[PDB]
This record gives structure tokens, C-alpha cells and sequence, in this order.
């Protein structure tokens, strides 16, 4: 298809363009060079334990056959696993990132998701862990400038939170005791858990997905109203956020409930939402520039001690002022375009940026998420009302008074 192609050019794009990212502000030269560097610099005898990791996760391509998913369960729920179950369909329903999902009965008869992890994928995981851990330590030790802080930790966690269910599982519980019987939102129980296996109430309704290819305009509106008030609603109601959003993670229900599927991505919020930015969108849409700035530079949302441009500041936060102006927003891929052109041309200023480039955790984790949210709810061509939303969730937006 001429568009499949365009979608694979611009992910290639995106790709080259992080690559270029992590030369320029990671490993302080370019990747070929860092390569040669590497290959000379790592043993290799290390290459072919390497290859034979990864062999496995080739073996059996999916879908994985069903002697090999009963293998995994015989592995993760023991060898009597079908006594857990009142039926198991051996034809998966699903893929998941290195797994695959079937439906299932439970024994006490609730229908379920059972996500089986590939039999290579741990394996696979942890060698190229390895790998990286030992290029990041070539380039700590002899790329001249190379800033890896924090990488190692990353590629750690990252791993373990593809490799050991359990973890999403305790994420999905707290999500899932919170929202019980909630009148809008639904997230299915966690039936069982395991490194390798993990099972699930079974939900199904209107996936997101297929409400912004087809939607009618009120299954776009809900969806995006709902998706914009759990964005709010969990650091206020649980001391968590969602987390980064896709639409893969959300479904419409016929009751008008969000059904909430995936818990990968949550993120800690103790305190809930940072006073500092409802404070901030408020003081902006009401161009109060005096009580702003300083509002800002407390927050760390601008850099301290610079001369600062209230037209870059301006610039910087329309996108959260602009659907707080009217009772009713309409997110739309036009928009956010919009949204992309800078206000300041660098042919007639030069001036360096007043955004904070080092946020701190408590404000860069919701900002985040907000971002990916706010992409999404313009994807979904959605009306919402996030003025009235944002006054009752939001700490500080709602005036004063
Ligand atoms: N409770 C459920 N009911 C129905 N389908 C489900 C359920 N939970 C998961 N699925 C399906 O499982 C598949 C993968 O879901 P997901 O939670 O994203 O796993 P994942 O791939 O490990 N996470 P990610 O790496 O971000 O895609 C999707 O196609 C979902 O439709």
C-alpha cells in the first residue's frame, strides 16, 4: 500500500532521528564509529553465546503451536495447570509484545485472557541486556564525553518488566481494586499471576483503535472524555497515573464504560498531581505574567536565574491553555499542528530556551503521559470538556476565589 509504506518511512525517520539524538546527547560520537570502537573493544567469544539466545525466539515464529503454550503453563502454573480451568482455547485470541493471549474459562466460570511470554524470549532478553550493558561500558570508559548516567539502570528495568509478568499484574491489582463498580471506567481483576504467565477477567467492548479509524463522533467523544478524566482521576484517586498511553490499552464498553486493559506503563504519583501545573495553566490563560514567572521558575518549569521571553513562554504552554478557554475542546489533528509551529523564528531572535530541559520526576512522569494523551484524544477527533474536568480534578486550576 503507497500509505503502509509512508507509515514505515516515518517510523524509520523517527528512528534515525533518536539515533541522531543519542550521538549527539548520549554517546558523543556516531554510531558506526561507536561500533567499530565496540567490536574491537568486545571479545568475540561473547558473539556466539549472544546468537544463541536469540535463536529461540526465532524457533517457533508465531502463533506458538500448542504443545509449546502448554509447555509454558506446565512451567508457570505446574503440570495440573487444566484443573485451574474449565476450558482453555489453544488457538490464541491475540499478540502480545513477546507473548501471545488466549481465552480461556476459569474454574469458577469467568471468562479469561491467560498471556503466555514465549519460551526464548527471557533468555533473548537477557543476552542482548548483556550486549548493551558491556557497549555501555565501552563507551563509558572510551567515548571521550559520553553521558550513559542512568542508561544501565534503564535497560534494567525496562527488562524486567517485559520479562516478569507479575510486576504489570500488581500495578493491574491496585488499578483494579480502586476502580471496583466505578460507574465509568472498568479494569478487568488479575485471576492468577506468573514470570511468564499472567491471567486476566476477560472485557471486550469497541477498542479504542477502531474508534479512530471509524468511530461515529459520540463513541469519539466519550472514549476521549474518559481516556482525558482516568488521566486526572488515578493521581488524585490512587497516587498513580496510567502511564504513558496507546490506544491498543483502552476499549469503549457497551454500558459507555472505558475498559482498561494494559498496566505496563504506570507510574508513581504519591502526592498526586503537582500543584504547580494547574496553578501555572490558569495564571497563563489569564496572562498574569508577574505571579507566572515566578510560579514557573518555583516549579522548575523554566530554567533559573535567565532572561526569560513571555512570548516563548506563551508558546510553551498554549497547548495546555487553549482546551481550558472554552466548555467544550475539540482535540483535532489540526490542531496539534498548529500546535507544532513556533511562535519565535530564529532568523529574528536568538534566544536560548527558557524550557527546562531537566524537569523534575514529579512534574516530567504526568507531563509525559499528558502529552501522549493529548496526541491521542486528537487522534480521536474528540470533544471534551476538559475546562470543567480539569477544575474538579486538577489541583489549583479551579479559580481561587
Ligand atoms: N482482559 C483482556 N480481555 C481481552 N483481551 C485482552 C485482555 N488483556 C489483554 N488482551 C489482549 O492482549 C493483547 C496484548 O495486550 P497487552 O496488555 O498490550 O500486552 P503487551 O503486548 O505485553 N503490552 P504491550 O507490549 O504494550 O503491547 C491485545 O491484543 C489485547 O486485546
Amino acid at each position: 500500500s503507497k500509505d503502509e509504506v509512508t507509515a514505515e518511512l516515518m517510523e524509520k525517520a523517527a528512528n534515525q532521528l533518536f539515533t541522531v539524538l543519542g550521538e549527539l546527547k548520549g554517546g558523543a560520537m556516531k554510531v558506526g564509529q561507536a561500533l567499530s570502537v565496540m567490536e574491537a573493544a568486545i571479545p568475540d567469544e561473547f558473539g556466539e553465546p549472544y546468537r544463541e539466545a536469540l535463536t529461540k525466539l526465532q524457533k517457533d515464529a508465531p502463533p506458538l503451536p500448542a504443545s509449546k503454550v502448554h509447555r509454558v503453563l506446565d512451567g508457570q502454573l505446574g503440570t495440573k495447570w487444566r484443573e485451574r480451568f474449565s476450558s482453555f482455547n489453544d488457538t490464541p485470541v491475540a499478540s502480545a509484545s513477546i507473548g501471545q493471549v488466549h481465552k480461556a474459562i476459569w474454574s469458577d466460570g469467568r471468562e479469561v485472557a491467560v498471556k503466555i511470554q514465549y519460551p526464548g524470549a527471557d533468555e533473548a532478553l537477557r543476552a542482548d541486556l548483556k550486549t548493551m550493558q558491556r557497549m555501555v561500558g565501552v563507551l563509558k570508559q572510551l567515548s571521550p564525553g559520553a553521558d550513559v548516567q542512568g542508561v544501565v539502570d534503564e535497560l534494567v528495568e525496562r527488562t524486567e518488566m517485559e520479562l516478569d509478568y507479575r510486576l504489570e499484574a500488581a500495578n493491574q491489582r491496585a488499578f483494579a481494586k480502586a476502580y471496583h463498580d466505578h460507574p465509568r471506567f472498568q479494569v478487568p481483576h488479575v485471576v492468577a499471576s506468573a514470570p511468564k504467565v499472567v491471567i486476566q477477567e476477560w472485557i471486550e467492548g469497541v477498542p479504542m483503535a477502531e474508534i479512530i479509524r471509524h468511530g461515529t463522533t459520540e463513541q469519539r467523544d466519550l472514549i476521549g472524555t474518559l481516556l482525558a478524566e482516568l488521566t486526572f482521576d488515578a493521581p488524585r484517586r490512587l497516587g498513580l497515573m496510567h502511564g504513558d498511553a496507546h490506544p491498543g490499552n483502552f476499549m469503549l464498553l457497551p454500558d459507555g464504560r472505558m475498559g482498561i486493559i494494559d498496566f505496563g506503563a504506570v507510574a508513581p504519583m504519591p502526592g498526586g498531581f503537582p500543584i504547580e501545573l494547574g496553578m501555572t495553566i490558569r495564571l497563563a490563560r489569564e496572562k498574569n505574567y508577574d505571579l507566572l514567572l515566578p510560579t514557573m521558575e518555583k516549579a522548575g518549569l523554566i530554567q533559573r536565574g535567565r532572561q526569560v521571553s513571555v512570548r516563548e513562554i506563551d508558546e510553551m504552554l498554549r497547548q495546555y491553555v487553549e482546551p481550558i478557554q472554552v466548555e467544550v475542546f475539540h482535540y483535532t489533528r489540526k490542531w496539534l499542528q498548529k500546535m507544532t509551529v513556533s511562535q519565535i523564528d530564529r532568523s529574528v531572535a536568538q534566544i536560548r530556551t527558557a524550557r527546562q530541559m531537566d524537569l523534575p520526576a514529579k512534574l516530567a512522569i504526568p507531563m509525559r503521559v499528558i502529552a501522549s494523551v493529548g496526541a491521542i484524544l486528537c487522534q480521536l477527533d474528540a470533544h471534551v470538556p476538559i475546562k470543567a474536568l480539569s477544575e474538579e480534578l486538577i489541583p489549583g486550576f479551579a479559580e481561587p476565589d
